């Protein structure tokens, strides 16, 4: 669920670029709080947001995850990454709530739109807005 301050690329960067500790229970908690629930599972990208704006110029293909949309986009080259995966719920305490972490090198896959027009920074005209898959 994204909170009503962020545009969709703000809260991706949120949720797969910006891991505020290297600890999965930490860095889970940023996402926990602004969404007000415990996310079961989550993938951290060791990339850059200007990396994946880039793979947002790469050649348009179907999204795995829809087959009826076409905005996806391939890394090309395979990034480290960091998946976390919920080890102890508390939904009455969100803080209390955490995580094993994975290392992996994958690649991705994300889908990309025009920017909110009103609230994304022109600098960035085409954003990256949900992470589809990791292969």
């Amino acid at each position: 669920m994204k909170p009503p301050q962020f545009t969709w690329a703000q809260w991706f960067e949120t949720q797969h670029i910006n891991m505020t500790s290297q600890q999965c229970t930490n860095a889970m908690q940023v996402i926990n709080n602004y969404q007000r629930r415990c996310k079961n599972q989550n993938t951290f990208l060791l990339t850059t947001f200007a990396n994946v704006v880039n793979v947002c110029g790469n050649p348009n293909m179907t999204c795995p995850s829809n087959k009826t949309r076409k905005n996806c986009h391939h890394s090309g080259s395979q990034v480290p990454l960091i998946h976390c995966n919920l080890t102890t719920p508390s939904p009455q305490n969100i803080s209390n709530c955490r995580y094993a972490q994975t290392p992996a090198n994958m690649f991705y896959i994300v889908a990309c739109d025009n920017r909110d027009q009103r609230r994304d920074p022109p600098q960035y005209p085409v954003v990256p807005v949900h992470l589809d898959r990791i292969i």
